[PDB]
């Protein structure tokens, strides 16, 4: 309970394959792959493609952050998620939500390949957010909360974009119906 | 270890982003999205579409149940999964399994887009079932077992439906082969 | 905390639906389904299809291993992953990596349906590997490490194969860019 089953963080330090930090950046990888599948199978417009590819780049920045313990006075300044990343996601949320009708209930996920795979990506990003909070909980001084805050806003954006993309419009949940 | 990293259940009460109840209803969302991708990329018949869309509606009923703590004498009667939901899944299992050949081993998942994505959905539903049992284990008096029992029968149905949809028939596992 | 929420290992012994061994073989199922979706939606060459179908067969061998407790002098010899399985994955890694250009950074996942879904499968296999290590950690004498070692090499192969399949070539991460 030995080197089998261990691996390294970005500073080379050794962690279990079940380490909370690693689980968080692994789930960012899984989210990034879900976004790649939305791009590859969904056929998005050029503008949505550019947004999603920036997000895929951002997710590696988030994994770099999560994989790099916070230390006092580091050798060289680490790559970290900054508030500016979240401000950018919010700007996109506002712009893409402007034309959507008001929604009063849950929507059944699906629609076009693109809208359905943006819902898949949304749910995987939300899973990554939970893992990112668990990493902060395990290392309150050594892990940034900004990766988790980024993933939180990203799932808002992916919901909005699934609605933009959906040719079925909003198919509403009917509670108990 | 602070309001960062917390959110709300349906009664507004505060929970960690890693709370077992939340993880259970989040995995129902992820399962619902997997079913949406099967619909969107798989091109199912009208009858299978109607069944799967009812299931997607049911999954929000299950998430409403899991997100709403059980209390004595509630203000108003909560939406909960009932045995009738599971009886309906079983009726569908029986009807769709009737024409299938007897199976004597595991089948390699895949086939058409629809059959392959019904296997993906099956595995995500089984993951949600595990999370739903973990929520009951964490709150034996406050969480219903019926969401987990529903998810259990749903994975049976999704297996059956993947076989119906599969144009490759049953491609059998060859142990050690 | 009762038979509700329990199930059986291959020797019939009773385990929780959250048992580490079960979670490991369940995640092998989820990985197997992700590979099936890559096959079904990605349109691979005959050679890649044959490799991936052998891997799908291997994943059931790995689940059989994980589901069967190790005992002294068993009734009959159990099916287990052997080093030969990993040697085969390594041979495939070497052959398929030979023509690829040297890579100096992370690649954004996506590309064709096939390359994008091989990245999805890669990330799910890595999740299964973590679960397989957690099963060993829970049962250091009763669970083999070879399923986890197999899943480790499999994620290397799925990375390599995603690069082979990708018509976009290598789209590189630009840190902070
Ligand atoms: C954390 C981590 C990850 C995380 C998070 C990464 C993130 N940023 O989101 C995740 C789980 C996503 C990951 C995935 C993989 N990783 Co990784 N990862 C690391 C790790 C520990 C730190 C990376 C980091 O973020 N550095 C911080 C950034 C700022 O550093 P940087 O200035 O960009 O410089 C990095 C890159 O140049 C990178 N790099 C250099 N050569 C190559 C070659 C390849 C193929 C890749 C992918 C990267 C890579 O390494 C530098 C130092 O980290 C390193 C080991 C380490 N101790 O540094 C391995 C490492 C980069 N990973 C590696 C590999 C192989 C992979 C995977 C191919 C594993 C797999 N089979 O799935 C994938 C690739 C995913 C992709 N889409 O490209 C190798 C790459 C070397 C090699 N064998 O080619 C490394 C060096 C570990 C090792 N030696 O075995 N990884
Ligand atoms: C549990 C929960 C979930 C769970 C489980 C839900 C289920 N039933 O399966 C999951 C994880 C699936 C979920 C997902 C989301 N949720 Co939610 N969720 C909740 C929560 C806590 C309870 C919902 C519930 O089940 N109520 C029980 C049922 C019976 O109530 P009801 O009579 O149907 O009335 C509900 C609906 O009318 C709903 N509603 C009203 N306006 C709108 C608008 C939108 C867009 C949505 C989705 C719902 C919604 O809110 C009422 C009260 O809950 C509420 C907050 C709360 N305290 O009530 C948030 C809430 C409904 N969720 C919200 C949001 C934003 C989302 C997501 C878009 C988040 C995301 N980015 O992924 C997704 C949408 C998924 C979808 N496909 O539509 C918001 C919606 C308000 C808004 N900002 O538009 C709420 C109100 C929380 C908040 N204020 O920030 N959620
Ligand atoms: C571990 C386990 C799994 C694991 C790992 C399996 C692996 N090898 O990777 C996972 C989670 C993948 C799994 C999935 C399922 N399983 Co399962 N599983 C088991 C279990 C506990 C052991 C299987 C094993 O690996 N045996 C070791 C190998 C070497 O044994 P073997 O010589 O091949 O003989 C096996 C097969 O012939 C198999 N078998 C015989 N008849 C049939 C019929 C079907 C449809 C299947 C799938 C298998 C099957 O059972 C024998 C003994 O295990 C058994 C129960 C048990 N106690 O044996 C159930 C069992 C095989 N599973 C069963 C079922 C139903 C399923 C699922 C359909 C559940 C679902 N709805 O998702 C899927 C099918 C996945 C697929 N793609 O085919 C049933 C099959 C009987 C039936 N009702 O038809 C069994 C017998 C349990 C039960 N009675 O309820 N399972
Ligand atoms: C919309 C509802 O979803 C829940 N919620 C908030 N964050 C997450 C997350 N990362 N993953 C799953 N569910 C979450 C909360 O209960 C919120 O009110
Ligand atoms: C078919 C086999 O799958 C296992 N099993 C039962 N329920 C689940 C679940 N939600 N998820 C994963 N595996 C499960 C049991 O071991 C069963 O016998
Ligand atoms: C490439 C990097 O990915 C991490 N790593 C190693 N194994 C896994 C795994 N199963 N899942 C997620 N990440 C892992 C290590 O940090 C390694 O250095």
């Amino acid at each position: 309970r030995g080197d089998d089953g261990t691996t390294g963080l970005s500073d080379m330090s050794r962690v279990a394959k079940t380490d909370a930090r690693l689980v968080a950046y692994a789930d960012c990888d899984e989210a990034n792959a879900a976004i790649g599948a939305a791009l590859a199978l969904g056929h998005p417009d050029t503008q949505i493609t550019d947004v999603l590819r920036q997000i895929q780049n951002d997710l590696f920045d988030a994994g770099a952050d999560l994989s790099t313990p916070i230390v006092e006075n580091p050798k060289h300044p680490p790559l970290r998620i900054a508030q500016s990343y979240i401000d950018r996601l919010e700007g996109w949320c506002d712009a893409y939500n402007a034309g959507l009708p008001a929604l009063k209930s849950f929507v059944l996920p699906g629609g076009s390949p693109l809208s359905a795979l943006l819902h898949v990506a949304r749910t995987v990003v939300r899973r990554a957010e939970r893992s990112a909070w668990a990493a902060v909980d395990a290392h309150p001084e050594g892990v940034s909360v900004l990766p988790a805050k980024y993933l939180n806003r990203l799932s808002d954006l992916l919901f909005i974009l699934s609605r933009v993309a959906n040719p079925d419009g909003d198919v509403l949940w009917r509670p108990g119906g």
